[PDB]
């Protein structure tokens, strides 16, 4: 793979693989949204659905020109966990916390 692609790989994996003090994954929740049919109430509510699974489809098919790109998609899914989910809620503040651990991977990873 061209290096912009590893980079961006190794981001997106140290921020799906992060874990809290107790262990917990917290991007379990966004890897895979919900299917239109089975909550179309998610779909009504958020303009542009994103999940982890979709921003490594974008990675991998060369969709993201540079790392500000990938940096808006996954702002997006964090913008669209907070404005689906109750603020407080876990989901609500592991949206939160993955902000802040992509762009320290980032800044990591690409130097
Ligand atoms: O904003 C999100 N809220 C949610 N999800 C999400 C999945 C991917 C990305 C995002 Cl940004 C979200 C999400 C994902 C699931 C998956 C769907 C596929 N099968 C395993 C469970 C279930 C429920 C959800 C909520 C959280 C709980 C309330 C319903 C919606
Ligand atoms: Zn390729």
């Amino acid at each position: 793979p061209p290096k912009l692609t590893k980079q961006m790989n190794a981001i997106i994996d140290t921020v799906i693989n992060y874990k809290d003090s107790s262990g917990r994954q917290l991007s379990e929740v966004f890897i895979q949204l919900p299917s239109r049919k089975e909550l179309p109430e998610y779909y009504e509510l958020i303009r542009k659905p994103v999940d982890f699974k979709k921003i490594k489809e974008r990675i991998r098919n060369h969709k993201y020109r540079s790392l500000g790109d990938l940096e808006k998609d996954v702002m997006l899914l964090c913008h669209n966990a907070q404005t689906f989910n109750l603020e407080g809620s876990q989901i609500y503040e592991d949206s939160i916390v993955l902000q802040s651990v992509f762009k320290s991977a980032r800044q990591k990873i690409a130097k």
